[PDB]
């Protein structure tokens, strides 16, 4: 669970990465 | 408490993605 957390945080990384690209 | 500590580093860089952002 707390490693699904983290692919969370990875998701969302990656979604304001695309944001700022 | 690694994870902890990971997930603090998730915090700082959610709030930099928002400061950028």
């Amino acid at each position: 669970q707390l490693d699904s957390k983290l692919n969370d945080l990875k998701s969302l990384l990656k979604e304001i990465a695309n944001n700022i690209k």
